[PDB]
C-alpha cells in the first residue's frame, strides 16, 4: 500500500516553471506540484508558513515560518529566500509580473529577514489587499538564483529546484513532464511515488487515453461528461472555478453609451436558459448577479440583475433612441461551442426585443488584438470570462476608466474614487461597504452583463483515492497531489 505512478493529462507545454512568472493554465499546474506556497490560497491555511501577524497600524505583517524546511537539492529554506525573492520581484530589471503587489504609490514593500524562520514586511501605506498577496506566495531559492540577471530566461528554470511534494526529473518537448516525490516534503511524505504530466491536445484523444488509463487524470469539458464517465471506471469531480462568464457592452459605440440600451439588452435575458444552452444543464454553472465571483471578499449577490422582462425591454429600447435600422455585432472565439451557444441565445432574444445582432465569430489571436485595444470599437458586444483572487483589488484592472483590461469601456471617475478608497482602508466593515457600493454601481449602471459562475469538471480513474484530501481547485486541478493514493 505504497508507491505508485499517476499519470496527468494537460492540453499543452509549459513555459517557463517560477513562480515568479508563471500565468499560464500548463505552468501553474505543474508549479503547484514542484513548489510549496507560504499559505495555501484556497483556504488561506499554513502552508511553509506557520503564521502571518499584522500589526495594529496595519504596516507590518510578521511571517513565521515552519523549521527544518528545505528545498529538494537538500539545502535549508529560510527567511533569507523569502527576502531573496520578494528583492527580485522588486527588481525592474527581471520584468516580473507580480511586481505591482508589491509596490504602493511606487514605494516598495520592505522586506526583512529577522531569524531564519522569520519575516517582516513593513508596508510604507496602509494596504488590505496584501494580505492576498503574501497568501499567494511562492517562494524561490536564493542559493539558485542570487547574481542570475535574467531569471525568467535562465537555463536553471531547466530543472526547477523547489519544495513541493514532487521534484523535477526531466522534461521532453511537447511529450511530458516527469517528477519523482519529495520525501521531506513539509506536510508528509508523497504517496505515490512518481508524477507525470502527458501532453495531449486533442480531446477525443485524450478521453480514449482515459478510458484505456494511458492517462490517470485530467480536465474534461462538459459536452464530454456523460462520455467518459460510462466509458471507463472514474470518479467525475465538480467544483467551482472561481470562474466569471460575462458579457461587456462597448462604450467606445456611441448607442451603447445609453444606460437604457444597456439594461434592455439585460431585461431580453434569462441565466438559466443561457446556461443550459452553454453547458448541458446546470451542475457546470450558476447564475451570476455581482460582478465578482463568490470567492472574492465582500462579494453579495444583492445586486440588481435585471430579471428577464421582454415587455420593459421593449420599453427601455424606445427610450434608448437607439434606431433598430442598426445592426449590433457580437464578438467570441470561433473555437467555443460555449460562446457559439451564448452568442445565438443573444441573437435570438435580441430579435424579439427589436435588435438585429451580427455574430461574429473570430480567431482568438484576432480577437485579443481586437478586445485588448481601448480604441476599438467594431465590437458591440464581447464575451468573456475571468478568474481574479480573492481580493476585490485585483479586479480594478478591468474596470477603471484608464485600465488595459477595461473591455466595456466605461469611464466613471466618482466610481474610480470608490476603488481607490477601497485600496486604502484597513477597517473591515467599512472597506465592506465600499465593494457593496462598487458593485451595486456596476449592477445599476449595467456595465457588463455577470451571466455565470462557472464549474471545473475532472475525471480521476477509480483506483485512486484521497481526492477529498487533494482538495480540488481553480485552475491547477488539485492543491497537493501528495495526498492522492493508489489502491491496488
Amino acid at each position: 500500500k505504497d508507491g505508485g505512478s499517476l499519470i496527468i493529462g494537460v492540453t499543452g507545454d509549459p513555459e517557463v516553471i517560477n513562480p515568479n512568472y508563471a500565468s499560464d493554465r500548463v505552468t501553474l499546474t505543474i508549479q503547484q506540484a514542484v513548489y510549496a506556497p507560504l499559505f495555501w490560497e484556497v483556504d488561506g491555511k499554513p502552508a511553509l508558513a506557520k503564521s502571518l501577524d499584522i500589526s495594529d497600524d496595519n504596516l507590518t505583517y510578521t511571517v513565521k515560518l515552519k523549521d527544518g524546511l528545505t528545498w529538494h537539492d537538500g539545502k535549508p529554506l529560510t527567511a533569507d529566500d523569502v527576502v531573496f525573492t520578494v528583492n527580485s520581484i522588486l527588481d525592474t530589471k527581471q520584468n516580473s509580473p507580480n511586481r505591482g503587489n508589491f509596490v504602493f504609490d511606487d514605494k516598495p514593500v520592505k522586506v526583512e529577514a529577522v531569524d531564519d524562520t522569520t519575516v517582516k514586511f513593513t508596508l510604507p501605506t496602509v494596504a488590505p489587499a496584501f494580505e492576498n498577496t503574501i497568501k499567494t506566495f511562492f517562494p524561490i531559492p536564493k542559493h539558485i538564483f542570487e547574481g542570475v540577471e535574467n531569471i525568467e530566461k535562465s537555463d536553471k528554470n531547466k530543472n526547477p529546484i523547489g519544495s513541493g511534494p514532487y521534484k523535477f526529473v526531466e522534461y521532453k518537448t511537447g511529450e511530458y513532464v516527469s517528477l519523482e516525490r519529495f520525501n521531506d516534503y513539509f506536510d508528509g511524505k508523497p504517496k505515490l511515488d512518481k508524477v507525470t504530466f502527458r501532453i495531449t491536445k486533442d480531446q477525443n484523444a485524450a478521453n480514449l487515453a482515459l478510458q484505456n488509463g494511458e492517462i490517470n487524470l485530467k480536465s474534461i469539458q462538459p459536452s464530454d461528461r456523460n462520455k467518459v464517465e460510462k466509458a471507463s471506471a472514474v470518479n467525475i469531480i465538480t467544483y467551482p472555478e472561481n470562474r466569471l462568464s460575462y458579457a461587456t457592452f462597448n462604450e467606445n459605440q456611441p448607442a451603447l453609451k445609453s444606460k437604457e440600451l444597456r439594461q434592455a439588452l439585460s431585461y431580453a435575458l434569462d441565466r438559466e436558459e443561457i446556461i443550459d444552452a452553454a453547458y448541458g444543464s446546470d451542475e457546470y454553472a450558476k447564475p451570476a448577479s455581482s460582478f465578482l465571483t463568490e470567492n472574492t471578499k465582500y462579494f453579495t449577490d444583492k445586486v440588481e440583475t435585471y430579471d428577464q422582462d421582454i415587455a420593459k425591454a421593449k420599453k427601455l429600447v424606445k427610450e434608448s433612441g437607439f434606431d433598430t435600422s442598426q445592426k449590433l455585432t457580437v464578438y467570441y472565439l470561433n473555437n467555443s461551442k460555449s460562446q457559439e451557444s451564448i452568442a445565438l441565445y443573444l441573437q435570438q432574444q435580441y430579435k424579439e426585443i427589436g435588435v438585429t445582432l451580427d455574430l461574429k465569430p473570430t480567431d482568438p489571436n484576432a480577437l485579443s488584438n481586437i478586445t485588448l485595444d481601448r480604441k476599438n470599437a467594431d465590437y458591440s458586444i464581447a464575451l468573456n470570462g475571468y478568474i481574479m483572487g480573492n481580493d476585490p483589488d485585483a479586479y480594478k484592472s478591468l474596470y477603471l476608466s484608464d485600465a488595459p483590461y477595461n473591455y466595456s469601456n466605461y469611464h466613471n471617475k466618482d466610481l474610480d474614487a470608490l476603488w481607490e478608497k477601497g485600496a486604502v482602508t484597513a477597517d473591515d466593515k467599512e472597506r465592506q461597504e465600499i465593494y457593496e457600493k462598487i458593485q451595486n454601481t456596476i449592477a445599476d449602471d449595467a456595465v457588463i452583463y455577470p451571466i455565470s459562475y462557472d464549474n471545473a469538471v475532472l475525471a480521476l480513474d477509480s483506483r485512486y483515492g484521497g481526492q477529498k484530501a487533494a482538495t480540488p481547485q481553480p485552475v491547477t486541478m488539485f492543491r497537493d497531489l501528495s495526498k492522492l493514493y493508489l489502491t491496488e
